């Protein structure tokens, strides 16, 4: 697959479903654990996955890093699923939604560098703009 | 004239509305939703006339969604006119449920209690497009 889809369940669910739909539209094959995590322990498909795909989408929703903060035994897949694209120096396009900048001192050494790289504001209002923005991201 | 019309609650249920947009709009149907077909006037006219247009009324219920209607009896909540508007007209409602929790009729307000007797659909994350054809045979 073009793309893998980081999300986190209980905020950025819809987001992530939306720009599933609107990137098959556009030709984009699109990995999302609801409709391509298949048989076998997961915990070896999604990093296989995200290391396989060239692109590395991060719905940044309200929130969506707070589970990373202090999880140092790397256990929590957002914060698993980032390192993989970071090690694997993946084409790395954030979504911004509602999302609030911390300071990196907060996030594990090994993710931090996830804000360095320029995200793209989601608009609710200009929809079609920012979906032929994040094309003009992807490789 | 569109066939659905989409009401929702922008603080939880915009993303939502939005995939059904454009998951109706793929399968044929023509929609309104207010970001894309709000366009220029006063718009309490213009958005009341657009319910009365639609032959389907679909209903976004994402966690507290009908909060803001709640004693709001002088109808100025922008759900709950409507939520109105479709009852009275008699329009095909067809709620979308989204970990949405069913309230006790007293709560709202007497003009809108009915919304609660319409067949509702679950919305479901790991099969969606199952849940989308659902929605379809719903429409008129
Ligand atoms: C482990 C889970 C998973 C977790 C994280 N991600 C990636 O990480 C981000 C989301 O991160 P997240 O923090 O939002 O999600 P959670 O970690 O919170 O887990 C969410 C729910 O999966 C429940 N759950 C626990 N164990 C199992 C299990 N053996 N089989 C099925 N469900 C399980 C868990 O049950 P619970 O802990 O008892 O409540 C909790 O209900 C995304 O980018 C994702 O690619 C991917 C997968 N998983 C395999 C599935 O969902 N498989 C079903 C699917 F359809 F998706 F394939
Ligand atoms: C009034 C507002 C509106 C309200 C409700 N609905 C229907 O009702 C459900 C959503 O209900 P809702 O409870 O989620 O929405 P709100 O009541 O919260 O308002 C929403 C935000 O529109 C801000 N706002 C206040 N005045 C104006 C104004 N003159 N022009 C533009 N924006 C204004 C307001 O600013 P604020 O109050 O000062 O913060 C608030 O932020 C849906 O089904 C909807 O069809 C539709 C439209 N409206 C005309 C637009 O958005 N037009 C832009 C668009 F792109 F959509 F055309």
């Amino acid at each position: 697959p073009d793309v893998f889809i980081s999300y986190r369940r209980n905020s950025g669910s819809q987001l992530a479903s939306l720009l599933k739909v609107h990137l098959q539209l556009h030709g984009f094959s699109v990995f999302i654990d609801v409709e391509k995590l298949e048989a076998g322990k997961f915990e070896d498909k999604l990093i296989q996955s995200v290391m396989g795909a060239r692109n590395f989408v991060l719905v940044l929703s309200p929130g969506a890093l707070d589970k990373c903060m202090q999880d140092h035994d790397c256990k929590d897949w957002v914060h698993k699923e980032i390192v993989t694209a970071l090690s694997c120096g993946k084409n790395i396009v954030p979504i911004i939604d509602g999302f609030e900048w911390p300071e990196p001192q907060v996030l594990p050494e090994d993710m931090q560098a996830v804000l360095t790289f320029n995200g793209i504001k989601w608009s609710h209002e200009y929809q079609e703009a920012t979906i032929e923005k994040i094309i003009r991201f992807l490789q």
